């Protein structure tokens, strides 16, 4: 069926939207090529609508069915609990879109009974009605990029009351099921370093490794009613409370499978018959579905000694090469199978034979050296989008601080250390806002993070090694340098200079700020300090960080 049917009503903004990089007094110290940076707005949503609107046909064979049977067997071993209203409420982000029923995320979080009452009525409705399509709002995402212009992505989501209901019914399922079903293939269980460890060991476990990433064209849109019912049947394999089963059946029939689309002005924009990107099960359903299709496609393609790594629609496969010609033919067959399953490629997959050249989750493994001179593998990515976004965040307060996420997730990298840490620590110093906790996202989930904890956070996620990496790869350095020329970011030598200042300014504050100065900026100075373990690092609640992915899932930790 058509992934979408549109009425003609526009996708409308709430607030007026800025597409142009806001410039303040700090902007130029990060970036000079301001016109390279933009934010998507609803005003390009029509282009997106066109892209995402197509017919899906699906042809399911025995490999598909075998894998599903296997997945269901693993899923039958999971037991999940219903969350209480209160618990579901506490997982709601403070910025989460307000209900149309006259209450907002903050009413939910501090548990006003106006919200709780409504949520209870939503839940009772979900139990009583398993057929009535649930209304959804379609919005254009405002996200920041560097010009290559992408149209806005679309966010489709049910009312706040329904979302708390999704959490009650499904939060535990989407938190536990994926790792049980997909085992080590489930990408969201990995910190970046564990992700590197997995990729590195898997690569090394092959006599002749070949790897490829598979780009599905608009994954959400290729997701069919059948896919969404299949994933429900996987959920229902779990040991669930009877109300959980009912709510899941009902959210599936009424929401997940499809539904009417309403813009922010209240007009009907049409109808959706594919994955909604603003629901709890977006990440988990995509992951399962991507895994299901891809594992079946690996069998179709007779890929040998095949290891998958899946995060939502992001798939990377490492397997035994059969030589470039056979590999290419394998990927064609893999692609035809995926296509038959309604997951056709954007860019057709290409075999790669160097781990460091495989991009997956927009990242690649790279190598630098620790203090010992010993080679170390770590995760990096092209810094262009991070820096674009840092530039936006340099002038604008934003609900999510990508800079802070990037420093955390990419702490060991050259660009996060020399540029992100230097710039933003500089800004925090100047505003004496070092102590203020900032919201950032990790695997789609919102965390409140205190910048002063970065050293302990990075020691925990990455090891002290991340504060000592040097002698980065030529291809990594060239990518960064090239990125800096594109965006007009000052060279790494300026950043080193600045960092020496930022470091001393931090050391002078003493305490946590001084620890930030000490660890975060040890690289900056000729004559270095001894980076020993940080006692407080071992006191950090890093439980929940890399358990599952929660994008579009309206999740706050
Ligand atoms: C280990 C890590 C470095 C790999 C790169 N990386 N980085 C992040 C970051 C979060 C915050 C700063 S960087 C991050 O949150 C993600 C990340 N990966 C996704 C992949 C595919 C995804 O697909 C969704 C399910 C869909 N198609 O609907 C979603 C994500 S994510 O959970 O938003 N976040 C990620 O992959």
């Amino acid at each position: 069926s058509m992934s979408y049917t549109w009425t003609g009503a526009l996708i409308t903004p709430c607030a007026a939207e800025e597409s142009k990089l806001p410039i303040n007094a700090l902007s130029n110290s990060l970036l000079r090529h301001h016109n390279m940076v933009y934010a998507t707005t609803s005003r390009s949503a029509g282009l997106r609508q066109k892209k995402v609107t197509f017919d899906r046909l699906q042809v399911l064979d025995d490999h598909y069915r075998d894998v599903l049977k296997e997945m269901k067997a693993k899923a039958s071993t999971v037991k999940a609990k219903l969350l209480s209203v209160e618990e579901a409420c506490k997982l709601t982000p403070p910025h989460s879109a307000k209900s149309k029923f006259g209450y907002g995320a903050k009413d939910v979080r501090n548990l006003s009974s106006k919200a709780v009452n409504h949520i209870h009525s939503v839940w009772k409705d979900l139990l009583e009605d398993t057929v009535t399509p649930i209304d959804t709002t379609i919005m254009a995402k405002n996200e920041v990029f560097c010009v290559q212009r992408k149209p806005a992505r679309l966010i489709v989501f049910p009312d706040l009351g329904v979302r708390v209901c999704e959490k009650m019914a499904l939060y535990d399922v989407v938190s536990t099921l994926p790792q049980v079903v997909m085992g080590s293939s489930y990408g969201f269980q990995y910190s970046p370093g564990q992700r590197v460890e997995f990729l590195v060991n898997t690569w090394k476990s092959k006599k002749n490794p070949m790897g490829f990433s598979y780009d599905t064209r608009c994954f959400d849109s290729t997701v069919t009613e059948n896919d969404i019912r299949v994933e429900e049947s996987i959920y229902q394999c779990c040991d669930l409370a009877p109300e959980a089963r009912q709510a899941i059946k009902s959210l599936t029939e009424r929401l997940y499978i499809g539904g009417p689309l309403t813009n922010s002005k209240g007009q009907n924009c049409g109808y959706r018959r594919c994955r909604a990107s603003g629901v709890l099960t977006t990440s988990c359903g995509n992951t399962l579905t991507c895994y299901l299709k891809a594992s079946a496609a690996c069998r179709a393609a007779k890929l040998q000694d095949c290891t998958m790594l899946v995060n939502g629609d992001d798939l990377v496969v490492i397997c035994e090469s059969a030589g470039t010609q056979e590999d290419a033919a394998s990927l064609r067959v893999f692609t035809e199978a995926m296509t038959r399953y309604s997951a056709p490629p954007g860019d057709p997959p290409q075999p790669e034979y160097d781990l460091e050249l495989i991009t997956s989750c927009s990242s690649n493994v790279s190598v630098a050296h620790d203090a010992s001179g010993k080679r170390v593998y770590y995760l990096t990515r092209d810094p262009t989008t991070p820096l674009a976004r840092a530039a936006w965040e340099t002038a604008r307060h934003t609900p999510v601080n990508s800079w802070l996420g990037n420093i955390i997730m990419y702490a060991p990298t050259l660009w996060a250390r020399m540029i992100l840490m230097t710039h933003f620590f500089s800004i925090l110093l100047a505003q004496e806002q070092l102590e203020k906790a900032l919201d950032c996202q990790i695997y789609g989930a919102c965390y409140s993070i205190e910048p002063l904890d970065l050293p302990q956070i990075i020691e925990r996620l990455h090891g002290l090694s991340a504060f000592s990496l040097h002698s980065y790869s030529p291809g990594e350095i060239n990518r960064v340098a090239s990125c800096l020329r594109k965006l007009g970011v000052p060279p790494l030598r300026v950043w080193r200079h600045r960092a020496r200042s930022v470091r001393a300014r931090l050391l002078s504050q003493g305490g946590r700020a001084a620890t930030c100065g000490k660890y975060l900026f040890n690289w900056a100075v000729k004559t270095k300090l001894k980076l020993t373990p940080i006692p407080a690092a071992s006191q950090l609640d890093l439980s929940g960080w890399f358990v599952a992915g929660y994008s579009g899932g309206d999740i706050y930790h």
